[PDB]
């Protein structure tokens, strides 16, 4: 197989680095945490370390390493995301909130050392002030929900895109569509996969010893083909 | 690869059936879902057959499976929920609420063909009528807490005890103590394990299809050890 | 503050009286010494009254007065030990020793006028003559390990297990699993603590001025709770 | 509370840096470790930087920190060495072994920040190249012994006079004679104390993990009246 996959035998630490900016709002969030491959388990905490959260937390789950996801052995020939390692890869993410703004990030996912790290550079603008995301909080939903990747060939890398349901508190749902590029960072071939999807899951929570804005997230994501 | 586990390699369904007795009001519950031990995920749905429910869910999420937790690679000898299958265990608690009544619960874990049931007695008393647990709403902890466990040889099972944080309406925490004693059914040979925990994560939910009393609830158990 | 704190307040004298039968071998030993529960300190002389000792001093240590721990204030509520003094309690221990024997201990830990004594009984069995244990000369291992105490509530008492480490003559490591049952002696409430450990240090020493088969035992032990 | 006392109430690290010259023989050891004044204890680790040891490891213990000794609640106006603290005392030794040579030692023991550093000099002379010593035959003495104390009222300090046995391979017992003053290097009040003693306890052992020369010391201190 590919040097990337090995890499991923056993739990892997992730360490988490985002630089946003939001409506003039800038701010940072550090994140850490560990990943195991075989299961598709992430167990991540992020920490604002400017203080508080300008924007809702879930609207950031998504921006917040893809290569922990678990792929059956009859689908490793397909595995990008591992396929890239060590050397990484850039994901380019624009985030549409339906009838709200929008998101652009920038993001290196690589090794450094036997840590995996996620250094990202977030931009925001078109946000309402009263908007579902400069106003009012809302919840990540916790069911599981399908992540759709094909490969682009002329780049060398896949394309992802997915739709993400935000459960607002007035009862309603704010949908926010992702469209998604990754190019490999190193110059050794990758795997160029047959189109197929994630199954994921992510529940949100708190620690309660935890006094400074955080957010702990537990994410399981499983590859499945597409006849 | 003890004996047991090889019932937990994929998805099994689980069947859950309560006969509750507190302070006189008697109900029964029927449960039904599945556990996925790879992940130590819990999907389950439970009706109140009787009814309304007299006590608040949240009071006996605890008492509707434990063999679908997740024990890792390097903890898979101190799993003795899956070394009693498919015999099966038997499980008995002691559930003091600070201030309020208690809860005491026979069950009986095993697998009936294809499906784990677990079939409870519970029987509440000396719960005050008009204080914050009987006839009011409350909500779980929700975040990850810890569920510790140690064997016992005399026995030949485990013992098992942890807290619980219970949100009342007013913002006031109430805590329910749970004191627990695991033994196996049959007379084959069990794991006894070493001192270590379990991490526990329950999502409650509501079935907008659903008209009888209910409550849905998604949980994620992982072991962890203690050095 | 239950009436147990305060009889530990200060240094208190001890006394220790061991009638043990392994492998037929009945032996004898008297110890004293004195103990401070303000820093967990224990300065004990062990001196076999029969002769030689047939089995090595080290696997006798967990027998030779737990009450001596030192707890903190934020865990003065736990100490289950100092709560069933002066009356005392009592230590029931199987130690199983693995590949090897296997000891069954009965102790009552009391308060005898202003000295606590510890009597224990002794029997040890399936010890193989050619053992890692028999031949003596054993090492215990002076790094401090965790003593983990869980409560049980249906004896009202606790539960303790715990691991020790016996480097061996030949550069290896003999386990020695320890399954502890403490209940009190009097008729008094006692403490029913949160599960928690016991972080335990102990060096073995001897005496150049005894002339007698001994050992000389130093050991601190602090309190530390579990999240 | 006396005013040195408050800089030992927790762990303190230790810093310990020795040049020594024995018969010509020349080396540089680097010491590291931390000491609890609580306990008595003291946990260090010295490696040669120069390559082997010339002299036997055994002998440069006490040349390698009595402000870590506990000190009794009542016996606390007797504790120089805390009272010389943060600005230190100077250490000198004359260490004679019996029929052989004799070390000359110069040590400044005091606050470098946070961590209490120990900077000797060392000088021995006189020992026979074809002895016992200088071919490194020698163990260290486990057990307890008596270190007396005596103030200095003329040199606004302490005298400190102990004996050490040395064990040979071939089964013979060398002491090891030490005559120690101690002088504060501030300008603060000290503590002159009475008559007493410290009963201290060692163990040496090895780090299976270092490739350089080096030793681990366990220590354990504490300070007793003389009546």
């Amino acid at each position: 197989a590919y040097p990337g996959e090995e890499l991923f035998t056993g739990v892997v630490p992730i360490l988490v680095e985002l630089d946003g900016d939001v409506n003039g709002h800038k701010f940072s969030v550090s994140g850490e945490g560990e990943g195991d491959a075989r299961t598709g388990k992430l167990t991540l905490k992020f920490i604002c370390t400017t203080g508080k959260l300008p924007v809702p937390w879930p609207t950031l789950v998504t921006t917040f390493v893809q290569c922990f996801s678990h792929y059956p052995d009859h689908m490793r020939r397909h595995d990008f995301f591992k396929s890239a390692m060590p050397e990484g890869y850039r994901q380019e993410r624009t985030i549409v909130f339906k009838d709200d703004g929008n998101y652009k990030t920038r993001a290196e996912v690589k090794f450094e050392g036997d840590t995996l790290a996620n250094r990202i550079e977030l931009v925001g603008s078109d946000f309402k002030e009263d908007g579902w995301i400069m106003g009012h909080k809302l919840k990540f939903n916790y069911n599981s929900h399908n992540v759709y990747i094909m490969p682009d060939k002329q780049k060398n890398g896949i394309s992802v895109v997915f739709k993400i349901r935000l459960d607002l508190e007035d009862g309603g749902v704010l949908l926010a569509d992702h469209y998604q590029q990754n190019v490999p960072l190193g110059k050794g071939p990758v795997l160029l996969p047959d189109p197929h999807y994630l199954s994921t899951q992510s529940v949100l929570s708190k620690d309660t010893n935890e006094k400074r804005d955080h957010m702990v997230l537990l994410e399981f994501v499983t590859a499945a083909g597409l006849p």
